[PDB]
């Protein structure tokens, strides 16, 4: 794909629609997000266009996939991401200096800096971004001030220059926020505030997707395929309000009311809708008519198809050669949902490389007794001393193609990264051979407080040498969201190979969360800590307390002290994501 | 359906376009013409408006089929003909006073008066519509000037007030056209002249019909499914040239070329496909998607949903109840014509009531030896005359609901309308009895330069008292086209029960047009004139000579005097279309 601009570059005629951007690379982002949009151009500020002009982000359409190029000054032109196989990301860090951008202003409080008022925008419900008034903007009265906005699109309505004023974007999408999400999910329940746009979907997940992925949209209604008036049946309400919160709880049958997740969108499936639809056609203009072998097959012609988002395979009695429709629509959506004609419908999975890879679905295995098997717990790495033999010395997660996570007490008396080998994708320690492939580790990053494990701060990245080929061996675990604080877990597990003693075939164990009070009156002489967690009624140091929730495997703490029943005490993995990320990026 | 307009109200959101119309009522055919407009809002001359939108003609459709209602001044709104079971125009007569319509003018020449100036931009290859200065036009320069114009769309660019002129549209729509319809349709060849639209299309036929109501469209290339590039297989070029003739007849396979017959309109289907494309899928945005038994009732489900404007039947193997997808599109055509995934696909018959009845199909029968059946020659009639008792008259062809055709020479000594009855549908002259249904006469038009027979202008019109309901056994034939004054028919019939000595079963006889100068040597004593046509080698005075061309039958003739081989002379239809359109409104 292609993925660099074209300077002095407009993409003549497929306009689908125009927007305002701070630059070309977020005029990119824009249309890889927007579900039509192949192609665009953006306008940057120049003489030889008037002010009017500036900012504008055109994003467009061709059924080839591209379009005439023509010169011209200060267009920046190119094309989405959507073609491509690398991540996708939606994090724009950038302050804009001397950018006003503008929007509807709905709070406006003083603030010590730029970064303060980009805090407060991406805690905040209701803020896409921000303007900051700096110390040197004249009017005193106006000083200091941040102001949070938001629009319809998430898009600002205008772009200004404006000396002496910083704007930028809420950052709800690099996953910094501290809002919570509400994953509480509402059966025969409706929501009446505001309804700010619909669509139409197949049932509450994606309706609830959809609201998360939509900027205007902080909770919704849908109202059922067994919903009495026809022509409500798979309606997704997407609604908002004042407080950020719905006004009130009708009761109604059939119909199911829940909450954006927005704040925790790099854990949670979002644009990745990867089940079929029985029984099920999905409305919308048509790409193409193949052959096909199976509905699978079907999604596949889908996802290779740059303009399909979504399919209806029509299977063959008779023989095995189906009809698989490749539609698209204005909104990524169908624009009707009809149950009953026997089409097998599904969406384009293009999109699944928008989410966070550790959302990609659990590769049903016969996961028997308590002895793992190959691909079970595939996050899971062993950390190797070459000293003075080469041994077992850690557990570790892979929480990135590059990164492990974890004990900083793992490495007491380790004098350089050198000494240090990762394997990925091990069930026997036996499997390990001197032919064997391993991860080299280039740097031991421990947190600067770290002193003891028994103390706080018990928490290591190793960066490695090279980075990991993603495999059903090899996959990265997510961390947990900011956002789901007050999660209950109740699917728990630790793993490892027992470092003393050890094991050889990876030991499992579903093992229970325990209160950190309830783990607080069974230990004392050192504190446990809101930045500690415990569980117990076994594994490493370094290694996973990893929690299954909603489908997805989260990595909440890291094995530190065990001491033994008394409980396991683990690093609080969610009390360090600010400081996971600003090491990691 | 809802054909009356509706005084001070404005339609709120549902635009396709916008166009200028000099008013409502026409608005409402350009709404009725195109292919998605259900509903419309017209802006008229007023105070209360600024003159840039007056004139104004928005196009709009919605999913329900209405739109809100809301008050304005000066706008008329309205609804489509779509939706309705009487038939269809598209011929606008008016002569709009202090209009200027503005196009791209073309030529500008000197005029006797507006009527003059309509009769030129009738006859005009490229006139859509003129503007016709009057002699109390202060610019002496510009007094008597009939400008022509045409555009796009044939609609005017803007439409603004300018005292002392006269504006209007071609009535090349009214059958009024001398203009030459070049039937001749060039197999291997292709043009390569002015593209400026293209469609799909499953065949030549369609290429041309749609070519046919394509305001800018002179003549096409169609590029057929076994044409080498994949990207232009079913490919309809519309081409347009300033001579108006194509520049050069180049020879290549599988394509194949012809031209418009917009002046030939009244006499040929235009809007009305309907075939079946076999192992065909018509791609479109879905509308629906039913069961059905039958591709001819997916056509009707089609035809009976007013949106949908083409569809695909995919049939059942298995069990009787195939799938049937309603389909429309931004142009009435496929955005893509797929061969070899199964489907049977077509159009919606809602079109036909846009085509003059006259050419909708044949019903087959076993027309045998050359007695008639019920149905066979459904235009026929028996004129009966009362006095002194009741007896066959005359033969005379349905040409209208409440006319008939016929000779001027069978009212000699007919002293009122009020002896006459009018019998359709009859086989037999036996199977008329007292009880028997017959429409009254209630006006007799002769020309009134009829002398005698052997002279020329024996020509007649009964206006009927009562409409006739049209069926199988009733419907009428077309007047021939006067641009189709050179057109060869060599499938020309006589009907009628011998009229002396007459016979009871309609009698039929294929027979063969004879040249008029062929004629002129065998009859001397009066002339045989350009207004009469022979054929020889039987009927009765008054009726028909039918001659079957592309699937339509015509009424050539009216038999005149037979005088016996000598040949039969016949009133010369085409010679009198001016008249009988004058006289028939
Ligand atoms: C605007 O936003 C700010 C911060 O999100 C709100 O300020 C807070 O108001 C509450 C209520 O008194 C206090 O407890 C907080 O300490 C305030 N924070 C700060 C930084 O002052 C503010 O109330 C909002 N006001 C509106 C309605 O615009
Ligand atoms: C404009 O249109 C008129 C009529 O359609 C053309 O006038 C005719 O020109 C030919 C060529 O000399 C004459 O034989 C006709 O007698 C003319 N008719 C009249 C009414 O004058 C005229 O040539 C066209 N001219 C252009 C190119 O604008
Ligand atoms: C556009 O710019 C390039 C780079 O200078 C030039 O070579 C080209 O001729 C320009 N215009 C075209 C191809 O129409
Ligand atoms: C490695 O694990 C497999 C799977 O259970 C086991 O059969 C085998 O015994 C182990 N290796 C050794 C040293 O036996
Ligand atoms: C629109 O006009 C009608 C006729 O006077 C009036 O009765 C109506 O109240 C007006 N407006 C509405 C219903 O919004
Ligand atoms: C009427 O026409 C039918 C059809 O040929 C014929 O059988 C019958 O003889 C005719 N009527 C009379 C008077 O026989
Ligand atoms: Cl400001
Ligand atoms: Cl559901
Ligand atoms: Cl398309
Ligand atoms: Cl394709
Ligand atoms: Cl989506
Ligand atoms: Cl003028
Ligand atoms: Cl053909
Ligand atoms: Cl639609
Ligand atoms: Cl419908
Ligand atoms: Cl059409």
């Amino acid at each position: 794909c292609v993925t660099q601009l074209l300077k002095d570059t407009c993409f003549e005629g497929g306009d689908i629609t125009t927007v305002f951007t701070p630059s070309a690379k977020y005029c990119q982002v824009v249309c890889t997000y927007h579900p039509r949009c192949l192609l665009f151009t953006f306008t940057a500020e120049s003489p030889s266009e008037d002010p009017t002009r500036w900012f504008t982000c055109v994003l467009k359409d061709s059924v080839t996939e591209t379009l005439p190029r023509v010169n011209r000054t200060a267009a920046i032109s190119g094309y989405s991401f959507k073609q491509c196989s690398h991540q996708i990301s939606a994090c724009n860090k950038d302050i804009y200096v001397d950018l006003d951008m503008k929007g509807i202003n709905y709070n406006s409080s003083v603030a010590k800096s730029a970064q303060e008022c980009q805090e407060r925008c991406t805690d905040d419900v209701h803020c896409h971004f921000f303007t900051y008034a700096t110390r040197q903007f004249p009017s005193l009265e106006h000083r200091n001030i941040c102001l949070l906005k938001h629009t319809q699109t998430g898009t600002p309505t205008r772009i200004t220059k404006l000396d002496k004023v910083v704007s930028g974007f809420s950052l709800k999408s690099c996953a910094l926020s501290n809002l919570a999400c509400i994953r509480d999910i509402f059966p025969n329940t409706v929501f009446a505030d505001s309804n700010i746009d619909s669509v139409m979907a197949p049932d509450a997940f994606v309706c609830g997707r959809i609201c998360t992925h939509h900027p205007g949209c902080l909770f919704f209604t849908f109202f059922s395929q067994e919903w009495p008036k026809e022509s409500q049946r798979n309606l997704c309400l997407l609604k908002t309000s004042e407080s950020g919160l719905p006004s009130t709880r009708i009761k109604k049958s059939k119909a199911l009311s829940g909450f954006s997740l927005q704040s925790c969108r790099h854990s949670i499936p979002v644009f990745c809708h990867s089940s079929f639809y029985h029984d099920t056609d999905f409305l919308g203009e048509e790409l193409d008519i193949v052959a096909a072998k199976s509905h699978e097959a079907c999604q596949k012609l889908c996802t290779n198809a740059v303009r399909c988002q979504f399919f209806t395979y029509t299977p063959a009695c008779n023989e095995g050669k189906g009809k698989c429709y490749l539609k698209l629509s204005s909104n990524g959506s169908p624009t009707k949902i009809l149950h009953g004609r026997g089409g097998i419908s599904g969406y384009t999975l293009r999109l699944c490389k928008m989410d966070n890879e550790c959302t990609t679905k659990i590769k049903p295995r016969i996961v028997g007794g308590t002895a793992s098997v190959r691909g079970e717990w595939p996050w899971q790495v062993t950390l190797h001393t070459t000293s003075p033999t080469q041994r077992h010395l850690c557990g570790g997660s892979i929480i990135g193609n590059q990164w492990i996570l974890t004990a900083a007490h793992c490495f007491y008396g380790v004098e350089s990264p050198k000494i240090l080998r990762v394997y990925s994708g091990i069930l026997n320690q036996s499997e390990i051979k001197e032919d064997t492939s391993f991860f080299g580790v280039q740097e031991i990053i421990i947190h600067d407080q770290y002193k003891m494990a028994e103390s706080g701060y018990d928490i290591a990245l190793l960066k490695l040498e090279t980075t990991v080929n993603y495999t059903d061996s090899q996959r990265p675990i997510c961390l947990p969201s900011k956002g789901d604080r007050n999660v209950i877990y109740t699917d728990c597990w630790v793993t490892g190979w027992g470092y003393d003693k050890i094991q050889n075939t990876l030991q499992k164990a579903k093992i229970p969360l325990v209160t950190n009070e309830e783990c607080q009156k069974r230990y004392r002489g050192h504190k446990i800590t809101h930045k500690m967690i415990c569980a117990g009624y076994k594994g490493d140091s370094g290694g996973p307390l990893s929690c299954k929730h909603n489908e997805v495997w989260h990595l909440v703490g890291i094995t530190s002290w065990g001491e033994g029943e008394r409980p396991g005490v683990y690093t609080n993995v969610v009390e360090y994501v600010d400081w996971i990320l600003e090491k990691t990026q």
